[PDB]
């Protein structure tokens, strides 16, 4: 019977005291096939009609039913279907995709729809010819006249080849003859069956059609008929209940690049939030390693204990235990022109003590019990003064000593524990025995699994401060890190929230046009992962190339990185980059069109 | 004779091949008052040659001159102010502020021109009347209709009574009764002495118009005039604190309509600060808790290993940059008042050896923790009261240097003098200072000092270590957020230059342009800045009282470095393209 049944239909816009009855109690029915124009005085509810006709409003109160179907009972995506296939809309103020070419605007109704792309351009380039574009198929719209992006809006109404043609004042900015064809074309579409819904104010234009009506404050006043309307029978249906995300790869590369500067500050703005927190971690333990080592080299830590040889020998045979000494000391007199220690092979390397200057006591020189003695940096300088003591002899007690080295410290003289106790002092019992505990077993846990060993004291200030200070510099690192992850993280968010919402229009022509709501959601997460995994990408190697150059040139400590930053920086960085990119284009697909439009 | 004189007027577009030719060799001269309809195809270079004529693009070649003045040889404020007392522009697309109200989008074209805000709305409201809108007036343009926008557009171009009004398809989306009206206004202004050029396509409406124009391809086909044109007289010509305070009222209200934009910049800015802050503080926190754990394993001194008085060490102790001082020489080591100060031996239990035991060469010993658990005395048979302990780092005995000298040894001689070097002078300048302070007394030799110093070496090692840490991560953090501002920043006002190339159009100045966006950042940054620097604060508030290890100590350098910094970036950025688009022909701005 009829196409479009209205009954009943108002419409409000505003919140009282400021709010408005716009459409008041209007019922229209409008027969199938019929070339109906609209007429009324500026902002008398025509287009506010129109909308709620197309399924891009939703009138306040009434019943509104396409097809007999009403209308608001209708899911989501049965909408979208109807705004593909049955409508075809003409808006008033063209509402083109700026970025797109003319032939691109043309057929975007169509890749929702699901055609091939070779046949969408070759089409919307006839579309285009008929309008008497096709000299500008290629031009966007802030490269053509109003009457062009016009005409563009058209050929885009025409591409589905809607069954309804709902066009909203579509010549207003086209001359007389640019105008009579594009009626020429109207008229054409008619004549095959086509269903014309048509608002204007030129009456030439009007003349093209079947029915008159005229709108005025809310409500309908004319109704007039040339001629009966031939009966039609209705279409079968359009409604559907892989390929749709190669379109969508497509356009959402296309849309990045459009957008250079949102997309290049984007992608920015995640190197960073990767980069920063990585650069401070990374900083963070290399100054770590050198502090701790800075207080490793203050000193050693030491446990000093029927002490013979071979127990001395056994406790370096230890992975706990990376030095051992044996010790006996002597009070004599020395002769050139005192304290004679009996250390061992290892003794320096227990105590910490660095080679200034020759060598230090070789096993040669324990083995033979030989008369080689190693001097303090204040014993060498008060015997020699300023001059070189390699070589030359010392004499305790009436016992030559030939110097072989210098050492640093903490009269004092290191010899062989062998030499003091055959050339010196005789016996066999020695001192005491002192070992260098490793520096990554625990403290205590060595001072009783060493009176277990050798059942079979000890100096750790240093272990202490390295520990103490081992967790400072961790509350250090850990909340400097949390900072600048949360920091870069805000940043994604900033500028995410901005450039996506400020396409909120977009996805209003969108969704006018035919597209689904997952159509959008799909180019909008690709448009967010492609742009931040490769603004991951940039990031964790930009942070490499800013590593290298600091260790080039920074003498003082090593920017060792920590593959779990690069992990925790990059997952964070996306998984909200993405999050905030689709969080908005959501919530804009499901705003009525023209909610959306106006924004 | 002649307000517009355009000859040899020669425009293109593109980059050939995207090059096209689009007006061609136009001369055209209209005459002063006249009434012109101008009329052609689609496309053909009507609305090209308006702009050109409006003082809104400028032609490739050939001359064009209002008031005999030619246009491209006038300052950028003398079009400014063509702009907004000459012309009168209706857009064909009708290029409103969606932000402003009816009345508003009506009355801005007058803040330019310099009228109190009292009589803009009123006039506003009226020119609205005139109209038909003044049921609307409060109304923002996507509350309204395409001809009521239309309308609220042709409105403001009557605003300034300027006495061209190049109107491009006023009457498009109108009916014929409002056209007509629309029509009827037109009609009156040309009576009242104005000069109409008119683009459109409807005839009902030219026929109202003397003269004719028809373009195709971009030359002039026709030129039609009914009737001669009424002799005319030349017009006059038409070429900061008020100023300013009217461009921070729409700063405030651009700002409070961009909620989200604002919130998120000065939300930029606000992290800017407290992210350098907090690092800054909570490093120099953790190096005074690091430098105190070295200080804490040992002090500084300088052995001074005859010829020993102890009126030497007496005015060695009389320094600033020695704190402590003390006389040297089983074992029992007679050492002096401060001893235990010099090396950092603390008390056990007991007490130090007093004043009144070196004086009196008193017979007591302070035991090492070491030598006192071992044993627990007679030294040399002679008795010796026990008196405390100390902290340990053969058997040690601490006894006077007096008690050793008298009661043990004998000899006025002494060992050596230590002395506890300060912890803010500099080594290597207290071992050639030494030396030149006590050579004064010539006591030499010995002076062959020793200076045990690596404690004093390890915090400069590792103060050093610091500074460059805390100095990359707090160059870092502010780059970050010196890039988040302007990330934030570049877009916000990029995204807005279309508002600009309409307030340029419609008569804006240059400079009123950077005045109200300078406004919009200062405002917007020294809001944020508040907000940085007293939320640092709460942070540290929340971080010295949960944690007890160190303290995060804020830095009065950094909070002053970051502040500035982070505004003088985001002002930076959101002068920088304001003025840039503002300096763009209004069209190409518009095209945005
Ligand atoms: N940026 C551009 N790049 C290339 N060509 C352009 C550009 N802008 C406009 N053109 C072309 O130059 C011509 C100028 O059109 P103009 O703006 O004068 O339209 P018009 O004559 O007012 O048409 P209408 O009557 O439809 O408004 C058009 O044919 C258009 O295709
Ligand atoms: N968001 C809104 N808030 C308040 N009022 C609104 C809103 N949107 C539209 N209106 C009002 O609803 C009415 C309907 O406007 P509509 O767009 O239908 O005009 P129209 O019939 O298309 O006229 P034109 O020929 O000018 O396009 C107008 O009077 C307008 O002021
Ligand atoms: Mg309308
Ligand atoms: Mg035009």
């Amino acid at each position: 019977m009829n196409i479009i049944e209205i009954k009943q239909l108002n419409r409000y816009f505003g919140e009282g005291e400021n709010r408005v009855h716009v459409l008041k109690d209007i019922s229209l029915s409008i027969e199938r096939g019929d070339f109906v124009a609209i007429m009324g005085q500026s902002g008398s509810g025509k287009s506010t009609l129109m909308n709620i006709i197309g399924c891009l409003d939703t009138a306040t109160g009434g019943s509104s039913k396409i097809d007999g179907k009403e209308t608001i009972e209708l899911t989501n995506d049965q909408l979208s279907d109807l705004r593909s296939q049955k409508f075809g809309f003409i808006f008033q103020r063209y509402n083109l995709l700026s970025s797109l070419t003319a032939a691109e605007n043309v057929a975007l109704p169509a890749i929702y729809a699901g055609m091939p792309q070779s046949q969408r351009l070759e089409r919307a380039k006839q579309l285009l010819e008929k309008l008497g574009l096709g000299d500008k198929w290629q031009n966007k719209p802030n490269q053509l006249s109003g009457g062009q992006q016009q005409r563009v809006s058209i050929a885009r109404a025409l591409m589905n080849g809607g069954e309804i043609i709902l066009a909203d004042q579509p010549t207003g900015a086209l001359d007389s003859h640019s105008g009579e064809n594009v009626m020429e074309i109207l008229r054409q579409l008619h004549e095959e069956g086509h269903t014309i819904i048509m608002v204007t104010h030129d009456k030439h234009i009007a003349a093209s059609a079947n029915r008159i009506i005229e709108i005025k404050d809310g409500e309908i006043i004319s109704d007039t008929q040339k001629r009966q309307v031939k009966s039609a029978v209705k279409n079968p249906s359009v409604f559907k209940g892989k390929d749709q995300l190669m379109e969508a790869f497509r356009m959402s590369v296309s849309a990045i690049v459009a957008h250079k500067m949102r997309s290049l500050l984007t992608m920015l703005g995640i190197i960073i939030g990767i980069t920063s927190v990585v650069s401070v971690v990374a900083l963070g333990n290399g100054s770590q390693q050198k502090i701790l080592e800075n207080i490793r080299g203050i000193g050693t830590n030491t446990m000093t204990i029927n002490l013979k040889i071979s127990d001395a020998n056994t406790l370096s045979k230890q992975s706990y235990i990376q030095s051992v000494t044996p010790n006996t000391s002597s009070s004599g007199i020395l002769v050139v022109g005192a304290n004679l220690y009996g250390i061992g092979e290892q003794y320096f390397d227990v105590e910490g003590l660095k080679l200034k200057q020759g060598r230090l006591l070789t096993e040669d020189d324990v083995d033979q019990s030989n008369q080689v003695v190693v001097l303090d940096e204040s014993a060498k300088k008060a015997i020699f003064a300023n001059e070189n003591p390699l070589g030359k002899t010392v004499i305790f007690n009436k016992r030559p000593f030939r110097v072989i080295g210098v050492v640093s410290d903490q009269l004092n003289l290191y010899s062989p524990y062998s030499t003091v106790l055959n050339k010196i002092t005789g016996g066999s019992r020695i001192g005491s025995i002192t070992v260098k505990i490793s520096d990554d077993v625990n403290s205590t846990v060595a001072e009783k699994s060493l009176t277990e060993l050798l059942k079979s004291m000890n100096s750790d200030t240093i272990k202490q401060t390295i520990e103490n200070t081992t967790g400072t510099m961790k509350l250090l690192i850990s909340s400097i890190a949390f900072i600048s992850l949360i920091v870069g993280g805000i940043g994604v968010m900033n500028i995410m929230l901005v450039s996506v919402t400020e396409r909120t229009k977009e996805i209003g022509v969108r969704m006018a046009i035919g597209a689904r709501q997952i159509n959008i959601l799909q180019q909008f997460l690709i448009e967010a992962v492609l742009i931040c995994l490769i603004g991951g990408v940039a990031g964790i190697l930009l942070s490499v190339l800013i590593g290298v150059l600091f260790n080039s040139f920074i003498t003082d400590f090593s920017m060792d990185f920590s593959t779990a930053s690069i992990v925790t920086a990059v997952l964070f960085s996306t998984l909200i980059g993405v999050l905030f990119g689709y969080m908005p284009a959501k919530k804009a697909a499901e705003l009525n069109p023209i909610t959306a439009l106006a924004q």
